[PDB]
């Protein structure tokens, strides 16, 4: 049988920073972008969606920390990020961001709001700490390794860096920690990521931390699942059908794993699904702030611009979520924290399926239902 992981609490990694492997920056960094003739001065459909404005009368984050593993962040007022390290550069701090990318996830999250346009984080009174665990800029410098081990691949390397991200993250005091990492490898052929589920465990039970997980977007290593087997039904989330490890999201319910969904409320075609994807949350069309704080809503592409997008963005509305419920509940447990978001979110077609778990969050009744 496949077998969900089992936790392996005396496998916690060492508290420390860097990368697995030494690291190099090969390419110029990314900025994100617009869309010619955008007009920022309306709320993006993500913020109408999710009723944020509404949201904000019941909490906005403040005495919160949410720690954010992502690709660092390019810190301004907007987006006040502090340093929680790096471990893709070894003499980074976790304040630099060369991807486009984590300064947008953690102004999803904590985003405060301007009098000139209508973007505004979920839980703009936040604090973030920006964790840097991936770079597209960098490349491991060249070593000598196996390549028929799975322990010796640079997926197997970037769990490994992972286990101990998460790990310093809980040290830091964060009582969110959002993971953007989507780690992808074949059930036939298993890293040892112990680490990892020891982290979590950490995390989650050791110092009192909610821990949030992209489901992961497809392409590459990460090749969609199929659905369950409505003929077997002792296997209801359909475990036995799954062809693609995503890490740490099959770690649920210790991590809260998170699909996404577009501004029509379907399923996005990227979100890789499992049984361990337990709710949704917009993840296509996304307006967000770059390095300056200015509001964003293109990347750079291959042929020209392309949408801001993807599971971590559904992942951080979440993570916003949380902190937002720790704020105004601060009794709840991770646990209950978690089974808050998924009791009241919007259950698709089937109940609970791989796509979305529980369905898209629903702040306003998470808050106050
Ligand atoms: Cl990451
Ligand atoms: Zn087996
Ligand atoms: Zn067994
Ligand atoms: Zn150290
Ligand atoms: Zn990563
Ligand atoms: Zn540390
Ligand atoms: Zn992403
Ligand atoms: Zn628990």
């Amino acid at each position: 049988m496949i077998e969900p992981p089992v936790i392996d609490p005396a496998a916690v990694p060492p508290d420390e920073t860097g990368p697995d492997n030494p690291m190099e920056q090969r390419r110029v960094c990314a900025a994100p972008t617009v869309y010619p003739d955008s007009n920022f001065a309306d709320r993006p459909w993500a913020s109408d969606y999710l009723r944020l404005t509404e949201a904000h009368k019941f909490a906005t984050g403040a005495g919160i920390t949410v720690a954010v593993i992502d690709t660092g962040v390019n810190g301004s007022p907007r987006v006040p990020a502090e340093p929680g390290g790096d471990f893709v550069d070894a003499a980074g701090n976790g304040m630099s961001d060369c991807d486009a990318h984590g300064t947008l996830t953690a102004s999803v999250i904590a985003g405060r709001g301007a009098p000139t346009d209508g973007f505004i984080g979920v839980a703009p009174d936040a604090r973030i700490l920006s964790l840097r665990h991936t770079s597209a800029a960098f490349q491991p410098v060249g070593a000598r390794t196996d390549p028929n081990n799975p322990n010796t691949t640079q997926t197997a390397g970037s769990l490994r860096s992972l286990a101990r991200a998460i790990v310093h993250a809980a040290n830091l005091g964060a009582q969110v920690i959002n993971i953007s990492e989507a780690a992808c490898y074949k059930v036939t052929r298993p890293i040892d990521e112990t680490g990892v589920g020891a982290a979590v465990n950490y995390a989650v039970h050791v110092k009192n931390a909610v821990v949030i997980a992209a489901a992961g977007n497809t392409g590459q290593d990460c090749t969609q699942n199929p659905p369950p087997d409505p003929a077997v039904p002792s296997d209801p989330r359909g475990w036995q059908q799954v062809q693609t490890i995503v890490s740490p999201a099959w770690y649920s319910p210790l991590v809260l794993t998170v699909g996404g969904i577009g501004p029509t409320g379907q399923p996005s075609n990227f979100s890789m699904s499992g049984p361990w994807v337990g709710a949704a949350a917009p993840a296509e069309n996304i307006t967000a702030l770059g390095y300056g704080g200015e509001p964003v809503n293109a990347l750079q592409g291959q042929d020209g611009l392309v949408p801001v997008a993807g599971t971590s963005f559904a992942a951080a509305y979440v993570s916003g979520l949380a902190a937002l419920i720790r704020q105004r509940y601060p009794d709840l447990t991770p646990a209950q924290v978690i089974n808050r978001i998924t009791a009241t979110a919007r259950h698709p077609g089937g109940g609970v399926d791989n796509y979305v778990g529980a369905g898209v969050i629903d702040p306003v009744a998470a808050l106050t239902w």
